[PDB]
């Protein structure tokens, strides 16, 4: 079974465990990847209801198992904090435009 399932990628607590340890990395180091330059912070636009306290940072998570390291995001994220708690796991998927939705 899949700890989030965003549309139809399938993601363990280990996936996204990965992806943050990255992606935390960076913004600690204070650098990014990709030509969106992530890490970046996530404003919640879309109103959340998160556990954790911002500031809030995206980076993306991929389907193939591997650490984003730049081209395509995808459609999914993990959102995590200064302190590098899990926030959630979102997707553009089964969203309109932009907006993203939670994965399940
Ligand atoms: N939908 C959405 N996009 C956000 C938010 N905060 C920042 N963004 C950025 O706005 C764009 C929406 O897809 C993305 O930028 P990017 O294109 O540079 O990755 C995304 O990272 C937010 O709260 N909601
Ligand atoms: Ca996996």
């Amino acid at each position: 079974a899949c700890d989030y399932t965003c549309g139809s990628n399938c993601y363990s607590s280990s996936d996204v465990s990965t992806a943050q340890a990255a992606g935390y990395k960076l913004h600690e180091d204070g650098e990014t990847v990709g030509s969106n330059s992530y890490p970046h912070k996530y404003n919640n636009y879309e109103g959340f209801d998160f556990s954790v306290s911002s500031p809030y940072y995206e980076w993306p998570i991929l389907s193939s198992g591997d650490v984003y390291s730049g081209g395509s995001p995808g459609a999914d994220r993990v959102v995590f904090n200064e302190n590098n708690q899990l926030a959630g796991v979102i997707t553009h998927t089964g969203a309109s435009g932009n907006n993203f939705v939670e994965c399940t």
